[PDB]
């Protein structure tokens, strides 16, 4: 029962994000700073790369990261995941009633034990507009 | 194996939900009539107010929410979740192939232990039109 | 710990799909040629119907399906997963930053023991082009 590795952050200006996500542009996200809001085992790491996936542990993934920047509501919002050679993603068109967007993924990581490959990265933005007032949460969670 | 606590409903005008959902707003549905397509274990539990976490599941949920309401294919279906202070949305466009949206997220729950405050709520339209021929699919488990 | 069943699929131009994924259209895939890139239990297993659920295996399922077709970069990619006679839908505005789209569930399901009839059915078209060079996974497992 329950999951051997797991790690919830809270990202936001105040929590390592950048002052100001630019516009219509995906720049990975650097996560050394982000709060860690849950954490179990030690599978699944923050760092300045995104979300290290430790040695030995390949396997299949749920991954979520979502945004509200309740500012921000025109255009899309564009989200992306990447592990590898493989890249996730999704636009949400935004409004005032969903002034953000969401990506959710089940997908298997091959753990090459090469720390700087073996990492989830995160990177989302708007298309019309940069964001300053963003409350991002990412969650990944080994579930095999 | 497994998981310890589940729940999914199936919410429709038929089973507890509103005659006709309103346009372009977003307001929580009451689910005490939601038909339980499956529960396990009693920490997630329907009610008037969303979906109850019982005192002591702190931890990480899965979560989904799909419709369909195949007369309405035009606009945009938005969906949106909330949990303490964190509220999560997507909006997805619509068609007559996809007359719907869904919204999945894995999140990081805190049971405060005030069963109203942990609460799973949940609520979705159509930004230009009234719904009142919808099969909405609600399921959460607690995987951590 | 872990999961009973599960399934992780490469499916592409060489491996298993159409030549030409028709625009504007959702027919079913035929997963049978897919590239398994992961497999766990005997479960869950690629058909030219879909993705087979053995006997005596209800329960609560995960499921993703993801595409990113690089070349196409305009309109929307519709999604679409059947289970019975459940489907799920989602639309995801293209860019070049967002070629593609994602579409993620936890639902329940409910075998009969009948297996044409106990089948999660996949398709993904964009509906202003057809495709051509796409990438898709299709990865789904047993939870509960």
């Amino acid at each position: 029962g329950g999951v051997t590795d797991a790690l919830s952050l809270m990202y936001s200006t105040s929590t390592g994000g950048p002052a100001s996500i630019a516009a219509n542009a995906l720049t990975d996200f650097d996560l050394s700073g982000a709060l860690t809001v849950n954490s179990v085992g030690t599978g699944l790491t923050k760092s300045a790369a995104g979300i290290q996936l430790a040695a030995g542990k390949s396997g299949l993934y749920q991954i979520t990261m979502t945004v509200k920047n309740n500012t921000v509501t025109t255009g899309n919002y564009l989200l992306r995941v990447k592990y590898g050679s493989s890249d996730f993603v999704v636009a949400c068109p935004a409004s005032s009633l969903t002034a953000g967007g969401t990506i959710s993924l089940l997908i298997y990581c091959n753990v090459l034990g090469v720390v700087s490959l073996d990492v989830l990265k995160f990177s989302l933005c708007n298309d019309g507009a940069a964001l300053s007032n963003y409350i991002i949460n990412i969650t990944a969670a080994k579930i095999n």
